[PDB]
């Protein structure tokens, strides 16, 4: 466990993280994809080597000895909100088994369902709140990665609050 588990918010290319394993917002299907999936594909390839799991489910594959845990979240524009809402809680649950399960003391996630998977609608909070659901119990250091100014105030805002 990390000594003082924390959550910490970053603008940046969650390639590029500084932690010990990585959260795709990933496809059913394990293809390269768009968004965080076509720069996690880019980064580390190898970890799409039999990554296709179900929507609600996370999968990990080894890139080397470094940790990629392939998460789905619905596709809101498929889903409805009652169902999308339950298979994008249950993304999060997995990912906290997988992090527990791994040992890790950091992990690097994106907000699940909020790009081309939100329906077009604004899931900051949903989403926010189902990754707090799943990690609260965990003593990982979680570092939420966005590319947004606005999004970083806001998830930056709802950590501080609960301090
Ligand atoms: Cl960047
Ligand atoms: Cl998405
Ligand atoms: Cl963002």
């Amino acid at each position: 466990g990390a000594m003082a588990p924390s959550y910490r918010v970053k603008r940046m290319d969650i390639a590029k993280n500084d932690e010990e394993c990585v959260v795709n917002a990933a496809n059913p299907r394990g293809l390269p994809g768009d968004g965080v999936c076509k720069a996690v594909y880019k980064k580390w390839p190898e970890s799409f080597k039999n990554s296709a799991t179900p929507v609600g489910t996370a999968k990990t594959v080894m890139c080397g000895t470094y940790p990629v845990i392939h998460a789905v979240g619905p596709n809101f524009s498929n889903y409805t909100e009652s169902e999308g809402d339950r298979e994008l809680a249950a993304a999060y649950r997995e990912v906290a088994k997988e992090v527990t399960r791994l040992g890790v003391n950091s992990v690097a996630i994106p907000l699940l369902s909020t790009g081309v998977y939100s329906g077009g609608k604004d899931r900051l909070t949903q989403s926010l709140n189902h990754l707090f659901t799943a990690m609260d119990s965990t003593d990982a250091d979680v570092v939420i990665y966005c590319r947004d100014k606005e999004w970083e105030k806001k998830i930056s805002e709802a950590i501080q609050m609960r301090t």
